[PDB]
């Protein structure tokens, strides 16, 4: 399969969310600066980073 972009660990189809071009556990989709749960429109991504709106208004 292929591994989390959060984890060292490997992400299946069991728990893989596709956002941008890697693959995220379900559990590992939220936010990777603060750590609030993101939706499919609510998730900030940028060129390799995904956050909240509030980490995003943060560091932006
Ligand atoms: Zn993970
Ligand atoms: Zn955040």
């Amino acid at each position: 399969g292929a591994k989390c972009g959060a984890c060292e660990k490997t992400v299946y189809h069991a728990e893989e969310i596709q956002c941008n071009g890697r693959s995220f556990h379900k559990t590992c989709f939220h936010c990777m600066a603060c750590r609030k749960a993101l939706d499919s429109t609510t998730v900030a991504a940028h060129e390799s980073e995904i956050y909240c709106k509030v980490c995003y208004g943060r560091r932006y």
